């Protein structure tokens, strides 16, 4: 059992996969009220019952992304020990990732069901900068929109619920500090259960980059991690209250 009730990153081992669980409130400077994060061998939970917000730095514009992940996150310079990642782009021929969700928020609160990865040009970065890519996919949002701005739309499938789908996914790009890419689905899932294969991602990804000055040789990149959280919160939010249930997780990474 892992409880955690202050910002911090525990490891765990789920149906035998070793992951990490971060209380990650990255860009909030202070806050009052209650944050718990547990893992119960069945499920992970979170819930935030949280006041007086207030952003370290607004321009980043979300407040935070409590998550658990699979890999080696670079800005936190860890990863749990005996996963397969970090791997280049090119070993990877596929990447099933499953689960079962169940987000609740109130209703004016910034937030989205986002997972992620980080595409470095060294294995073990402390951070992301030109010629890295941070690569989402948003499977619910509520009143939030990702970075940067749409440029296209992708039909890549997906298995919801237990049956297969063709997803409409927005791409949206951003030249930051690295380049930022984060895939919406059009018809967000508030609940429910998704299958994917990550591959479809990043072949979209490749191609959308295939004409990038900043980025080059996509597929020698290495894939470190893949995190499954909630972004929340904007600039102006004072108070958030909200949580998530994640229940039977799988991968199959094929390198
Ligand atoms: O930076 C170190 C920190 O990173 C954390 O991971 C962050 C990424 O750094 C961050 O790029 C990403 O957040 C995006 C978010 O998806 C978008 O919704 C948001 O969009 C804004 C946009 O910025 C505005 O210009 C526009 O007008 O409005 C939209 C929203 O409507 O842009 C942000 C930029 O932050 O999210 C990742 C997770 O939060 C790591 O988790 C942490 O450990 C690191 O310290």
């Amino acid at each position: 059992m892992v409880l955690m009730t202050k910002p911090g990153t525990s490891d765990f081992v789920w149906n035998g996969i070793p992951l990490s669980m971060e209380l990650n409130l990255w860009n909030i400077k202070e806050y009052s009220g209650s944050v718990a994060m547990k893992f119960d061998g069945e499920k992970i939970t979170f819930d935030a019952d949280i006041q007086n917000l207030s952003p370290k730095e607004p321009e980043r514009y979300v407040l935070g992304y409590p998550e658990f992940y699979y890999g080696y996150k670079p800005w936190e310079n860890h990863t749990a020990e005996g996963s397969k990642l970090p791997v280049p782009v090119s070993s990877m021929k596929s990447f099933s990732v499953e689960v079962s969700f169940d987000i609740h928020h109130e209703p004016s609160l910034p937030l989205n069901f986002a997972m992620e990865t980080w595409l470095t040009r060294e294995k073990y970065q402390t951070e992301a900068s030109i010629g890295d890519v941070e690569i989402m996919v948003w499977f619910y949002f509520n009143n939030l929109t990702p970075g940067g701005e749409k440029i296209e739309e992708f039909t890549i499938p997906f298995v919801l619920n237990g049956e297969s789908v063709e997803g409409t996914w927005e791409l949206w790009l951003a030249e930051w500090g690295w380049d930022y890419l984060a895939f919406r689905l059009k018809d967000p899932v508030k609940k429910g259960r998704v299958k994917f294969d990550v591959r479809h991602f990043l072949d979209a990804a490749g191609k959308a980059l295939s004409s990038s000055a900043r980025v080059k040789d996509f597929e020698d990149l290495y894939f470190t991690v893949w995190e499954i959280g909630t972004e929340f919160g904007s600039p102006e939010t004072k108070s958030a209250q909200f949580g998530w249930k994640f229940e039977n997780f799988s991968i199959d990474l094929e390198v």
